[PDB]
RNA sequence: CGGCGAAGAACCGGGGAGCCG
RNA sequence: CGGCGAAGAACCGGGGAGCCG
């Protein structure tokens, strides 16, 4: 309904809020991309570890690629609900539709027990 | 002082009048670049017969470059005072740093007497 | 019609956080 | 204090006349 065709899965309140917390969090030791443009270019490019993608793009053009992408390069993906709280978790001060985690700093083992609950979705 | 420094030397009014008819019926016989933006790649490249540099550029450092770049690529240049002279004779809208003749179309003639005058001075 | 635009519109690639009053 | 900016600022490169209300 409502959700556009780029939304191919739900992701429980709890994982979304636990999956924005560490990307906040991975700024201090580890390295984001923000934005479609660089988010796109770190999956194409083989360095993107996940990425967030905002449920509520509109017009949802402008992320609607992305999924596919990750899934053809073997990039783990998950959804937010709001390109709001992402561009907060990102740091910026404008909303954000989409993002990319590329290095994990000290967070490798909570980012893969987030990947995991991720693939446990569908 | 108060014309800037890469108004390397005087033009006459004759002259520079002479230039600018010239410009604006090069226009429909052969080829014109204007704008500072082009005439510089015309110069580069090697297609430029004859460079227009306005007198009254502010800020200088926009044309500055010009003069010994044309004389590096052995290309002559004029000055003609009004760079809303040299928008209006090149047909444009808003007024004009400089600009290059890129074909004589027809009017070669009139082209090689002017390039005479302008070696005479200096 | 005004405002802006060759001191470089649209558009494209690079770029990745400031620009303006 | 506002207006705008990750739906991509500044800037570089290509482009060469439109863009806006
Ligand atoms: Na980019
Ligand atoms: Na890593
Ligand atoms: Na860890
Ligand atoms: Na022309
Ligand atoms: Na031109
Ligand atoms: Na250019
Ligand atoms: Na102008
Ligand atoms: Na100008
Ligand atoms: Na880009
Ligand atoms: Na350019």
């Amino acid at each position: 309904g409502p959700e556009a065709s780029y939304v191919r899965f739900e992701v429980p309140e709890d994982m979304q809020n636990e999956a924005l917390s560490l990307l906040e969090k991975v700024r201090e030791s580890g390295k984001v991309k923000k934005g479609t443009n660089e988010t796109t270019k770190a999956v194409e490019r083989g360095l993107a570890k996940l990425v967030y993608i905002a449920e509520d793009v509109d017009p949802p053009e402008i992320v609607a690629h992305l999924p596919l992408l990750c899934e053809e390069k073997n990039v783990p993906y998950i959804y937010v609900k709001s390109k709001n709280d992402l561009g907060r978790a990102v740091g910026i001060e404008v909303p954000c539709a989409s993002a990319a985690i590329i290095n994990e700093g000290e967070l490798r083992k909570e980012l893969g027990s987030l990947v995991e609950k991720i693939k446990g979705l569908q």
